[PDB]
């Protein structure tokens, strides 16, 4: 199956999902200076409050932190999307040092990490419905930086001691996903696709410009993770992210002027 490791990484994946050289790829390169503020772009609207987390699952690539998405609870609406996005999961990808791990690069410049809050349009019904559209997903993307502990992060790093391995998961309540946003929603948005397979081109990204600050201590502990499943040979769940994908025929737009 496809992974990260040299043999079954990104630059084998086209093999069995071709669209990995297709029209419209995640992540990219966010130049800063080319990207061009919209004023057609609606205020953004995270809508949180009401957000049940049910359950955090290893899933042998990274780590999923669920939502009960039967109904309309924690959503995303406004800047470029048209209607009701239903969040869904939250994930991140990491590095194996600080200095990469991001999978979106700001004038090429590589996060330690990188949270995606992923979200589907209700018009479509549900999730596998959303990803045969072209504006099934939104995904919120959020940088982190090593300094300063994020005191909403550190209930998931508590908990993944008990999820080391692909195929654990463990009860998730009561997780408020507010905590992980930085102060402002300034953004930059553009049309692409998920990062891992099945690479599907379905996702407005929403990816914002301010960082949240990470303590060394927390990343370090996503760096304990395990790709493999229970009993096998250790191998260290880390550098889980895609490169940067040719831009091709797209524009990236800002929010702010
Ligand atoms: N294309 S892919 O990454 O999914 C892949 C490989 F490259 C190699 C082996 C199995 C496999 F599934
Ligand atoms: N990383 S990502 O957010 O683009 C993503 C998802 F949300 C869901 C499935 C695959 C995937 F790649
Ligand atoms: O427990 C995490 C969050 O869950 C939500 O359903 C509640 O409405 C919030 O008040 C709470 O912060
Ligand atoms: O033709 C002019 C238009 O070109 C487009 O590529 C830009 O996205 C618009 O902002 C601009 O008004
Ligand atoms: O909020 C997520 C989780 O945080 C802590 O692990 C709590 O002990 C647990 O009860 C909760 O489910
Ligand atoms: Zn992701």
């Amino acid at each position: 199956h496809w992974g990260y490791g040299k043999h079954n990484g990104p630059e084998h994946w086209h093999k069995d999902f071709p669209i990995a050289k297709g029209e419209r790829q995640s992540p990219v390169d966010i130049d800063t200076h080319t990207a061009k503020y919209d004023p057609s772009l609606k205020p953004l609207s995270v809508s949180y409050d009401q957000a049940t987390s049910l359950r955090i699952l290893n899933n042998g690539h990274a780590f999923n932190v669920e939502f009960d998405d039967s109904q309309d609870k924690a959503v995303l609406k406004g800047g470029p999307l048209d209607g009701t996005y239903r969040l869904i999961q939250f994930h991140f990808h990491w590095g194996s040092l600080d200095g990469q791990g991001s999978e979106h690069t700001v004038d090429k410049k590589k996060y330690a990490a990188e949270l995606h809050l992923v979200h589907w349009n209700t018009k479509y019904g549900d999730f596998g419905k959303a990803v045969q559209q072209p504006d099934g997903l939104a995904v919120l993307g959020i940088f982190l930086k090593v300094g300063s502990a994020k005191p909403g992060l550190q209930k998931v790093v508590d908990v993944l001691d008990s999820i080391k391995t692909k195929g654990k998961s463990a009860d998730f309540t009561n997780f408020d996903p507010r905590g992980l946003l930085p102060e402002s929603l300034d953004y930059w948005t553009y049309p692409g696709s998920l990062t891992t397979p099945p690479l599907l081109e379905c996702v407005t990204w929403i990816v914002l410009k301010e960082p949240i600050s990470v303590s060394s201590e927390q990343v370090l502990k996503f760096r304990k993770l395990n790709f493999n499943g229970e009993g096998e040979p250790e191998e260290l769940m880390v550098d889980n992210w895609r490169p940067a994908q040719p831009l091709k025929n797209r524009q990236i737009k800002a929010s702010f002027k």
